[PDB]
């Protein structure tokens, strides 16, 4: 069978910036020492993938993007002890080597072996596993889920429940976990608290789920797209405001609504301006603000430090602060137990081939999550 | 007696910015309802006061500054219940109305009654007590301790032990408590951590006393004035670095020293650039950076949101997050029990009249805390 030999398959290769993904045949080389080749079953369309198209998130092109997914191990490389063939797995865009200061810390999850801070677009050995039209194709976040077949490092994959609905749990590989964790793990939303979530897409709604799970009495969803309101309220938002419906600045509106600032604000969009607004909207003397949205490349935000001096707490986080490899298998199990629901995020289920349509659905604000089935 | 009548005494009136504190005769009106008039025994020269002069910290002028102090209750107004004449008290530049949102909050301390964010430079009733040259002089943070007698609203004053050495505990009015709290309360330094303190002044040194008290195994002090090193080490610094001695930006040097970044970083200077540096020096995935230094009025800082997205926590606080009226008496009580040393911050003792010279020392870097006696 396929094990031990280069696997030709279709993948969504991104050649240039701001250009459509090109579904072509790529050569997926076999897994080397401590690498895992996974047959993709379902990949979700996260806004971060679109960020690479726009240039918001700089990474080496050409590249096979995608990181939010779930699949089954085709074959494992030499030295792989954590997964075996036929294992349902979820590629972790944030690895967990377990050997670094961050992995040994009880609170940090951002493993230094991450290829996010300073993208290279390779495996941990610095090489590529994809070849297309001769040219070597770079990897995205050590995952590259936009391919019928992919190869990841052992530290960037987790074995999940064998009876898991991959088409649904793939969201745990990013969107859900991120939002959920940003709520209960990073910010640690309290019982009776008031939260303001900026951005109501896959991650935003997931923050609402986390706020509600934590017992937030009042949850305010903030989106310039009213079509996102209906769902936000469905997942926990107690109300929704549209910045472009008023004349005065939103923080004024939010300040007045919350009566002096919210307990928790979440920036789940990825804009420097809304990041400052989220900070401002949390109570000056004890408010917590968490930045979930990935900011535009090389761009700095200008803010007044007095926002902090007064007593505010500003935070940010990758994968909801969840230690990916230890958490993902645990999050899937909890989904199996039905502690949380991924269905509200799934709005469009298309074939891998329609990847570009799904992206257009995202871009038009018509979709939350588009699940590409392989 | 003077109880019930205007008291003519001397005060340090700052008529214009960047001008000397004119020691002249001002009239102090008797305390109105729920107000308290205190006889100043000793007041500490805090950099925040110098800020008022230089214009860094804005408040209505002409003003009688001063906020770090201790004195005795001369008389109380109608309805005052918390203090009685003859009581040794410390003015709280940060009020504790015990009614507002932040006061009712379990961990908030920047009471809304404060006069820091929106400086009115008056009492709670919007009126002043000071008269000089016939001109009504402003109050500073509702304390105005640069006068032999000042009128503070009841919520901005706390009764400390009758056996408290006022000339030493006046440091608990701000300096010490700020830094100590910033470390032990706001940041919550863990046992065995590596702390990096920016600025080795009275406040900075107190932050060191906090990390040291918290169990911080390492404490790197940062200052462009090498002379401040000896005392830092004396109070807790494991080492101290003069940024000017390096060809590469200090944050890098700090990251290198701590093997990836510090656990807790502190900014006790008040510069925008140093704030960004302190944040960047703490470990990107679990670093906590606490800003204490007051920034130049209306000035914004440009920072990279990725510093936060990775996992850093950035926060600030006024008075070390301590609920003034609550903590203050206890902090004095701890000093009574020899729980922390105040002496190390006291380098010069000068009579109130030699006020300018005290500011000279500060500005020349020849001092930490110059205690003014009356
Ligand atoms: N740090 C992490 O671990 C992590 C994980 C997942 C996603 N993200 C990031 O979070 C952000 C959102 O992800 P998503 O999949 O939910 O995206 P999305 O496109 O589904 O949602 C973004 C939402 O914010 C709204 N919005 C845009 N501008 C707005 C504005 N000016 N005011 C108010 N609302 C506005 C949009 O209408 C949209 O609903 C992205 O930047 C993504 O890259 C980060
Ligand atoms: N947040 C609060 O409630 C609060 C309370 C007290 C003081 N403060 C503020 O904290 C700051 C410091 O207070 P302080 O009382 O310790 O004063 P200070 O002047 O004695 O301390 C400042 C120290 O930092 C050093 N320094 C200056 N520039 C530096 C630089 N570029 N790099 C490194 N070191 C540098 C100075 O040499 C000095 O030793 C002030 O801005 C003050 O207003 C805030
Ligand atoms: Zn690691
Ligand atoms: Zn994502
Ligand atoms: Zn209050
Ligand atoms: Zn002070």
């Amino acid at each position: 069978s396929t094990a031990g030999k280069v696997i030709k398959c279709k993948a969504a290769v991104l050649w240039e910036e701001k250009k459509p993904f090109s579904i072509e045949e790529v050569e997926v080389a076999p897994p080397k020492a401590h690498e895992v080749r996974i047959k993709m079953v379902a990949t979700g369309i996260c806004r971060s993938d679109d960020h690479v198209v726009s240039g918001t998130l700089v990474t080496p092109l050409p590249v096979i993007a995608g990181h939010e997914a779930a699949g089954i191990v085709e074959s494992i490389g030499e030295g792989v002890t954590t997964v075996r063939p036929g294992d349902k797995v979820i590629p972790l865009f944030t690895p967990q080597c377990g050997k670094c200061r961050v992995c040994k810390h009880p609170e940090g999850n951002f493993c230094l072996k991450n290829d996010l801070s300073m993208p290279r677009g390779t495996m941990q050995d610095g090489t590529s596993r994809f070849t297309c039209r001769g040219k070597p194709i770079h990897h995205f976040l050590g995952t590259s889920t936009f391919s019928q077949y992919t190869v990841v490092d052992e530290i960037s994959v987790a074995k999940i429940d064998a009876a898991s609905p991959l088409e649904k749990v793939c969201l745990i590989g990013c969107g859900f976990s991120t939002g959920y964790g940003s709520a209960v793990k990073v910010a640690k939303v309290t019982q009776g608290s008031t939260c303001a979530v900026f951005g109501l897409g896959g991650a935003g709604l997931s923050v609402i789920m986390g706020c509600k799970a934590a017992g937030a009495a009042r949850i305010i969803g903030v989106d310039i797209n009213k079509d996102k309101f209906a769902k936000a309220k469905e997942v926990g938002a107690t109300e929704c405001v549209n910045p472009q419906d008023y004349k005065k600045p939103i923080q004024e509106v939010l300040t007045e609504m919350s009566n002096g600032g919210v307990d928790f604000s979440f920036e789940v969009i990825g804009r420097l301006d809304t990041m400052v607004t989220a900070l401002s909207c949390c109570q000056e003397a004890y408010g917590v603000s968490v930045i979930v949205g990935v900011p535009p490349d090389s761009q700095n935000l200008s803010m007044n430090p007095m926002l902090l001096l007064s007593g505010r707490t500003w935070k940010g986080a990758i994968f909801g602060g969840f230690k990916s490899k230890d958490s993902v298998p645990k999050l899937v199990a909890d989904f199996m137990a039905k502690k949380f629901a991924l269905d509200p995020l799934i709005t469009h289920v298309l074939p891998f081939e329609k990847i570009n349509e799904g992206f257009d659905l995202l871009r038009s604000g018509e979709s939350i999550r588009t699940i590409l089935t392989f």
